[PDB]
Parts: C-alpha cells; sequence; structure tokens
C-alpha cells in the first residue's frame, strides 16, 4: 500500500514528517499532526497548502490530499483556520498556547497591525510565559530579545517590552497566554481573513471573514459588515462572488451583493471560506 512523506511546517517554526496512504483524505493527515501536538481541541485549526498560483488553500479534510495539492508538493503548514472571539472559553491551555503561536506570525507578519503599546504588552506576556519572571542578569540596557515581536523591531520596543516583563512578576505560562489573548481578541483585524475584491462598480476593496461576519473595508476602514445570521446564501459564478442578505423588517425582497474577484479560484476559495466560517459560526 503506497506511501507519500508529508511535510508540516508547524508553529513553532519546526517541520514534522510523516508518511499516508497517497489516497487518504485530509483528515488522516490532520489527525496525524494533531495528534503529534498533544491538541484534542481540533475544530478551530486545519492545513493549508500552496496551490499552483502559489496561493494558500486550506486543505479539505473530507476530499482526498491528492487531489487538492495535485501537480505540487506534499508540504503543509498548521495554522488557526477559526479564531476563538473568546479564547477563555476553550477548555485546554494547549489550545490556546497554539493559537498564541499562531497570533505571534500574524504580528510579525503584518496581516494583525497593532499599536506600539499592544506590541510591547503581548511581547512581554510572550517573555514571561517562555522564560518565566525577569532577570536583569540577561538583559543590559542594550538587550535586544531573540524573540521577534513586530513587522518592524526597533530598540524602543525592546525596552517597552522589558519595562512590561518587569510588571508580571509570579505570572505562570498558562495565565501569560491568557493575557496575551485577551489583548490581542480586542485588536480590529484578530481572525480577520483578507481578500482583495472590486465592488460592482470596480472599485478595489477588501473582503475579511471572520466570526463576526463579513467585513468591507471600501478605503481602508470597515465601511460595511454583514453579521452570518443576515447571509442566507453564498454563491460564485465565474470571477464573481456573491452574498444573499435576509429582507430587512417590512421589506417585500431580499438582496443579492455582488463583488469582483481576482479570477474564478479566488471566488471559490472566498465562497469556501465564507461558508465555513457561516457554518461554524453559527454552531459555536
Ligand atoms: C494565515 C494562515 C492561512 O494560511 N490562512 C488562510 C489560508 C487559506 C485561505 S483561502 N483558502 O485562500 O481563503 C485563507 C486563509
Amino acid at each position: 500500500p503506497k506511501s507519500m512523506q508529508c511535510k508540516v511546517i508547524l508553529l513553532d517554526g519546526s517541520e514534522y514528517t510523516c508518511d499516508v496512504e497517497k489516497r487518504s483524505r485530509g483528515q488522516v493527515l490532520f489527525d496525524k499532526v494533531c495528534e503529534h501536538l498533544n491538541l484534542l481541541e481540533k475544530d478551530y485549526f486545519g492545513l493549508t497548502y500552496r496551490d499552483a498560483e502559489n496561493q494558500k488553500n486550506w486543505l479539505d479534510p473530507a476530499k482526498e490530499i491528492k487531489k487538492q495539492v495535485r501537480s505540487g508538493a506534499w508540504h503543509f503548514s498548521f495554522n488557526v483556520k477559526f479564531y476563538p472571539p473568546d479564547p477563555a472559553q476553550l477548555s485546554e491551555d494547549i489550545t490556546r498556547y497554539y493559537l498564541c503561536l499562531q497570533l505571534r506570525d500574524d504580528i510579525v507578519s503584518g496581516r494583525l497591525p497593532c499599536s506600539f503599546v499592544t506590541l510591547a504588552l503581548l511581547g512581554s506576556y510572550t517573555v514571561q510565559s517562555e522564560l518565566g519572571d525577569y532577570d536583569p542578569d540577561e538583559c543590559g540596557s542594550d538587550y535586544i530579545s531573540e524573540f521577534r515581536f513586530a513587522p518592524n523591531h526597533t530598540k524602543e520596543l525592546e525596552d517597552k517590552v522589558i519595562e512590561l516583563h518587569k510588571s508580571h512578576r509570579g505570572m505562570t505560562p498558562a495565565e501569560a497566554e491568557m493575557h496575551f489573548l485577551e489583548n490581542a481578541k480586542k485588536l480590529s483585524m484578530y481572525g480577520v481573513d483578507l481578500h482583495h475584491a472590486k465592488d460592482s462598480e470596480g472599485v478595489e476593496i477588501m473582503l475579511g471573514v471572520c466570526a463576526s461576519g463579513l467585513l468591507i473595508y471600501r478605503d481602508r476602514l470597515r465601511i460595511n459588515r454583514f453579521a452570518w445570521p443576515k447571509v442566507l446564501k453564498i454563491s460564485y459564478k465565474r470571477n464573481n462572488f456573491y452574498i444573499k442578505i435576509r429582507p430587512g423588517e417590512f421589506e417585500q425582497f431580499e438582496s443579492t451583493i455582488g463583488f469582483k474577484l481576482p479570477n474564478h479560484r479566488a471566488a471559490k476559495r472566498l465562497w469556501k471560506v465564507c461558508v465555513e466560517h457561516h457554518t461554524f459560526f453559527r454552531l459555536l
């Protein structure tokens, strides 16, 4: 029975290698990765791969791996798929740990914009979780952490991480990670998956997919929000993506809203992640 080697980049930046039967469904690989990670609260996570256009795609756990990666390498990343709006309601510390690791990459990558002070506060909790209590002997006036905190590091930021780290004496790792999450969850771009699009007039917008619905950034700022409950039907056709909105009170008709995506595969990807968010955050 023939097996294909899988390589998975984990959220700590390390590479997990395993073998699955070549006709395996995505769930098979995901189950192996989650067992490796000692992860029980698996519903929030997924694997990604890069298609022939180099676009990130979720690996569908219900479909054959070979029919998704097609002509590409069996190489994946382990990622948060559904960002919980209240991470304190997760049952296990280790789930919150993996969510912290994802958010640290969201921040360094610039997907999750963050004020100077919030960058320093998040960094101070990460340092407290990983090294424990502040030790002066390790850090002098010229200290620069190995930890990546931000898309652009400054000496001022490193200084502010140290100043806040000093305030966290006695804090345990789960405690520090919970504080990390209480701050991160409030950020306006927390768990927002952004897709480039044009409105029905050709004006460049971003569509953000998240727990609280579909966001339209008509400028660079959120100019419209469609909460999932209002959305009855999501669909795509050629390069276009549509949402069917519930009739408002006393309104005769539903309303269908249409957008232009970069190509047909980008419309399909946006449709799939919207359907998946709608389902997940309907049940949560
Ligand atoms: C940051 C982790 C990641 O890769 N997320 C992801 C992956 C794929 C898509 S999709 N299928 O293009 O909508 C959206 C978001």
